[PDB]
């Protein structure tokens, strides 16, 4: 039945890892008592991780069942679909997998962000972009769900199942998400989910209509002028036809800035998943909140005074990272320290530009650059070298790796300092070019501008206090010739 | 022992939900033989996908095995590590389930990626940018791996385990991940991992060494020059002290490419897994390259003529999306079509705004605007209304949603023709204002750009051509007065 | 004693010859500088400028050019002219090489850094300019400066001819020849003369000839004050390398700033007497000198047995070539500033009367040609009182900046400003081919008709045949029944 | 028969005022234009240019300006002048307002389309300039232009005065006054006056006065050529509504291009009869007519019983404010271009002779001061040559565009950019503070000189006190052992 040791072999391998019947159960977990505000209240929230499928979100089910369902063997050569993202990378793994069909067309709303279309682009999806609503009802003949419909009726080739349509959508959460709460959850006393197609919501509300017809049915919906990825609002649902008033006992109503708090507070607490995932919690938070203000939150309750609620995780928060930051205040997310870094040392160290200083004035066609104040190089340098002095570069200034502004002005000094015509100036094009400063660091960042130049550059590690200490033989000029 | 329903309740649900030994074994899936060109040689190639752990990356294994060994409960306060992004990431979710640690600080190369930056953020970590090689010695005094344990070493409420120098690292892969593969692949005649801190091969390798002697353990490591994210290269691994020289057989050296490709074709297999993991399986391909190319494959097979092969997959490819597009051509992506609409049409639309003819003009404090041609306006329009035409509606134009080239000239001259001075010469702030073309789709983006402006704007379905179907008994002027 | 043009009439084939010769000509005149601008005046002091800026050519440089080319030049062999100058110089030869020797090919070598309008005016003189990296003014010697390398041009070819200026003396005897016998002649009580050095020709011809000619005559020189610039004369330091017998031409110089100089030629325009900084510069030189006097009490000496004391200066070119940089030099206040100044970045475009037409003359031509394809009348009202009564046929442009309270824009600045550049703004090129208007005639009508009158102006400069309706919609009350029904 | 000043000199306290006075000054010059000029000399044709730019005022407009500002003035009730002008007219009236009558507050009402060089020049003649919006050359009784308000403001004010040159007939009757007089003694065999027409002052006064002072000489009007503008005159439609009996005072039109203007009007001036485009743009209109007759054969009518035909033309004013136009208006031949033109933008600072020092002062200098707190050398050289031999103490800032071969940088126009970018661009800001350059006495040394001087140059733009070592490194081979001993 289930694979026990979770290892999967053979030619049909990543058939039998995408079976959500050959591989263990998706996870519910518990959410943390600080997380959940009617914990006291006998509460307690489970949240079940479709995101921990192998797809990584809950769009698989229904891309399983529809495409065993409609695809025929010998002439279904191209998929296509109209789709917010999940659906068409879903239908592009199991098109493949299960059926060998590798001309999957996506067709998007011009207005999902550009993350979301590259990701599509990423796992091979051939992508059209559709202005307009960008959840057009599926008879808007304008909108994308109606083109894809309309190509694949003209061309028995080409396939489109119907997410907004087939009730292989709703049927494949009644078949596998349904059973498996129930069995995690026995005691389970609300399911939660949010309306996008509804076929989440409804899938789970017709199975539990008889298996535990005691189970309370709360779909989420986002709230009117408002926009969530996955879900749609109250009026965009009216128009689909699955039996999503029979499969629900109350709806609730969400923004997008909590569906985005709490989804980042889930993730905090170790179970990553989306926006949508916290817009679900959050619809079941303020279902719960208003029986505890009516004060008929009893009634959820089982013979021992806990109620247990599931709530479905649609998928994990990475495409959507950005939309995090403009949607959350800056008070969200501990500031970059030493952000200014980011800008600037953009270029790579390698650990076998620093040479001991034995061994650098060995191969000393060659050429010694000397980085100190012009004084101090006529005090005492290295017979041979030149200087090339720094602004910011005393023999007092701090090391650049200790300070970040001394970093930040010492690279970009240096980025100035190497133009061309320096280059060919002191004739380093060609040659070993070895670098020294007064304790080794700026010259180490003169060698990574340097060889992002192309000059063959390498520093003195210790700059002129390590030669001084560790060759004392070699005698030093002190502007003398 | 193991949770048979994958269901966690009660106070520590989430830390069994985390627990290597608690939670199903990672999975093991042997890869497709499109994607294998040993196949037919006999090569079996299973891959270990660590990132379907909760925490989605192979380095939640040293986090857990170091921070429960390292954690003093009452005085660690503070955790501080230098890191390429997994290992904080499983520091931050460990620290707080397992020890109730919220101060997290995580030290960072400058030249880490943009959104991998913000994916620390994301995550609640307070990072510290640091300077020079972003990979380097832990005994570099300038790099923030000697400042991290230096940092702990003055203050004993701040811990810093440290993953290039703490033995618990490696130990972890010996405990868990080993175990794993062994059992779930008893056949295994090669383990394959890549080499940044070496914790993971070594820990598989010194299990191995004395689990299975006879199977071949092969490290990789990052090409001279190249760079990719998990591994370093084999200089960079010299001054490491981990036994990694007695847990590996041979060393592969793979670069960034290759390592993105494999990753690429992984995920469009359905194994979804990112750079390092497709950086492991090149380096697996290469050794066996080298045992055909000099006749020596049938070294590695045991009794059945196969030779079955593990290789770890370390995390999701997720955070590195962009990073792919610049590394890999155009070749590999389908893409866009329509493009262009992306930079157009950039607002929503609202079925509550496109009306029906009779209950448009039922409404008519009322303004109706038509679209039409000037002279199309002169022949017949509605009594009362404005005409504002534009270039780029004809009455034999394309509709705007049939043709994206239409859509964005139309949308661009709707733009710049509802600026300011627009809205106030016919008189449209604070009026409910209809708006009217030859079909309706033109008007219907109109009202897209006007209710992103703040204006109350509808549009008629169907244009005049429906209100002259639905209600023809409305006469209408045809410039007369 | 050759006679003068009595009729300032010069004709024949040498009549640029004689119009431009110091003998034929009337004297340069000598003009005496008004009470205002003398502060010793009520100290019997009387400035006289000898306008030298009033020769044919403009400028002091043409006794030098024409005494120089005269001396230097072989009719046979002498093909090219080559002079280092700062302007005037070589200008002035220019002239004298065409009108007195038939030569036009004239090189000026000049510094890279004089101003970008002095060197259109260069070109402008029909010259040809080299450019010369150098200092400014280099001394004469200087093997890099141009005044030295048109020398040996010179020297190398015996067809090109390079007068030198910096050290032919028939540059400062050609001011022994003219300008000084006129100014004796012109003020035969002179006391004291005044001059600028550039070269110093001007002021070694002036010192060199009253020395002899009036010895008790005062020569006070003026040069540019050390880190400073003036256009024409040197400083002092730039003129001791120069070899022409100066220092025995002055018996004292002065210093002079370019503010002081610019100031000083801005109030004698402002009087009549047109003249350049340079002609400020001597002028404030003079001031100077005798407020040095005056304050010594010393004053009264230079004199004579009469209590007047008579100074003439030299006035050398026309402020017109340096009119840009009196307004870099001197404040915002001694010029007025342009009021309605807002005007100047709108309604950048023509008129024309014909454009505006009689009500029935413009109805006329509309309902003439058929609507849409020949014609089109643009109706600028707002859209409610353009539903209640409009010409048929026509179409509704609203303006915000326009309605029936608008005055005239053109009685009102702020209107014309706002009432163009919206009109600006809303004939894009798109709302040109959203009414189709190109290739039409276009009619305008509004409240205004001085509104609709500047919106021709805006189309017709787009290239659209735009008419306006004189009179605007109150010219058409009596053709429209519509609006007249409404009034009752 | 009043007397002229013969000797061109005027004193007193009414010496602007007879400078100002064309009875008292000789009369305006009259100068027949040379063959290579006159494409009719052939034909017996004789063509005399009448300078009205030699008036002290430098315009035509002077005329006018007198007589009608001592016909409208009020001494004691008269305290400002406003008038309507494209230019000429309204700086003539400052000049007179002051010069005559003591009134400084002149108003000058213009299109706010005039150029920006212009408007300046208006500014620089101390006018109170007003900028109005509708057609540049209004009618004068369109109640918009600026020459309506202005005489409405006049009638408003009992002590301020719009002379009105567009409908005073002082204006044209100042030509019968003195222009006409003045031509007729100086030509008498006159049979052609020919002037460019925009109020039409100046043609109605000419023709007016010749009408009956010698009425067998044709009258030649020159209007501007539809569609086109040229400053001064107007086109024949924009001249129309005047009320001057122009019609009455020519017996033929022509219409001329602003094209053939300013390439006539440039021709004049390189002739020496330095004059504007108005000036070439009569001399077109009387070409065109004289090649109207030739063409036609009745060239010969035009005469006498001599065979010759002495014809007269305006010459309006100066060309310097135009300078720009001509440039614009005709194409880049006409003009020699600027050689050695890349400099224009490079080596844009000052020299001082005292920056270039004798080595063993420079050298003594430098080893006076302690090294490094109060003076640095800089030695420009490479460094493989710098480590070979060099001043101690000083150091080594290598130029890449210079070394042993490189030339003089004032010998090759593109070595000097090189350098002279090259040395900007070295001594940035972090360059000077990086060897502590501010505040020290800073000595250069190259293997040129001319080079080190040009660094001086760069670095004192900058605020360095930088000298350079004349000769280079070659003047101080002798005090340098190491280099002596390294020649064996
Ligand atoms: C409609 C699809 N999204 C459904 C979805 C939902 C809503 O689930 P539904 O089955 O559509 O009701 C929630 N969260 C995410 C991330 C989702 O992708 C789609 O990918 O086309
Ligand atoms: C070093 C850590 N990265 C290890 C790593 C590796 C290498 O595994 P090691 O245990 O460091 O040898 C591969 N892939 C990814 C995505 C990784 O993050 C870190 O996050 O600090
Ligand atoms: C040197 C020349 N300038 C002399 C000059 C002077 C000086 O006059 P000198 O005769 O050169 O000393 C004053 N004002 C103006 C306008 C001048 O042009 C020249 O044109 O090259
Ligand atoms: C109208 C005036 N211009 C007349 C003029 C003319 C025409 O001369 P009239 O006398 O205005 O017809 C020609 N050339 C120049 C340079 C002029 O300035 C004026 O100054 O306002």
């Amino acid at each position: 039945p289930r694979n026990l040791l979770n290892a999967y072999a053979g030619p049909n391998a990543l058939r039998d890892y995408f079976d959500p019947d050959c591989q263990p159960m998706i996870p519910l977990v518990e959410i943390p008592q600080s997380l959940n505000p009617f914990y006291e209240d006998g509460v307690r929230i489970h949240a079940k991780m479709m995101s921990m499928h192998p797809s990584n979100n809950v769009k698989i089910m229904p891309a399983l069942n529809m495409l065993t369902k409609e695809v025929q063997p010998e002439k279904s050569k191209t998929v296509i679909e109209y789709s917010s993202g999940s659906t068409v990378i879903s239908l592009a793994l199991v098109s493949r997998i299960n059926h060998g069909i590798n001309d999957v067309r996506a067709f998007l709303s011009n207005k999902t962000s550009a993350p979301k279309l590259r990701l599509m682009q990423f796992f091979g999806l051939d992508v059209t972009l559709f202005g307009g609503p960008s959840q057009p009802a599926p008879n808007d003949e304008r909108g994308g769900i109606y083109r894809a419909r309309m190509m694949a009726r003209e061309d028995e080739a080409i396939l489109n199942v119907d997410q907004y349509e087939n009730d292989a959508n709703w049927q494949s959460h009644v078949k596998w998400t349904g059973p498996q709460i129930h069995e995690q959850l026995p005691s389970i006393r609300l399911i939660c989910a949010g309306m996008g197609t509804s076929g989440t919501m409804t899938g789970l509300g017709q199975y539990f209509k008889t298996a535990k017809p005691s189970v309370f049915r709360l779909g989420v919906c986002t709230a009117a002028g408002d926009r969530v990825p996955g879900p749609r609002s109250l009026a965009l649902l009216s128009p689909v036809e699955f039996p999503w008033r029979d499969s629900v006992d109350a709806i609730e109503e969400v923004g997008s800035k909590d569906a985005f708090t709490l989804s980042l507070k889930l993730c905090r607490e170790g179970l990553i998943c989306g926006p949508s995932s916290g817009f679900n919690l959050q619809g079941l938070f303020n279902y719960l909140g208003r029986l505890k203000a009516a004060g008929t939150l009893s009634s959820l309750a089982g013979p021992y005074g806990i109620i247990d609620c599931a709530f479905i995780c649609c998928d994990l928060p990475y495409p959507y990272v950005d939309e995090y930051f403009d949607k959350l205040g800056d008070n969200a997310f501990h500031p970059i320290r030493n952000q200014n870094l980011a800008a600037v040392d953009l270029y790579r160290y390698d650990e076998a530009w620093e040479l001991e200083p034995s061994s650098a004035l060995s191969h000393f066609e060659a050429v010694l650059l000397d980085l100190r104040k012009p004084e101090d190089f006529i005090m005492s340098h290295i017979p041979g070298s030149y200087n090339l002095p720094l602004q910011s570069s005393n023999a007092s200034t701090p090391s650049p790796f200790t300070d970040a502004m001394v970093l930040e002005k010492q690279w970009k000094e240096l980025e100035a300092t190497f133009t061309l015509d320096r280059i060919n100036a002191h004739d380093l094009s060609g040659k070993d070019v070895y670098i020294l400063c007064y304790n080794g660091d700026t010259a180490r960042v003169a060698t990574s501008v340097l060889r992002a130049k192309g000059i063959s550059a390498s520093s003195v590690k210790g700059g002129i206090a390590a030669v001084r200490k560790d060759l004392p033989q070699m005698q030093m000029a002190e502007g003398r010739v």
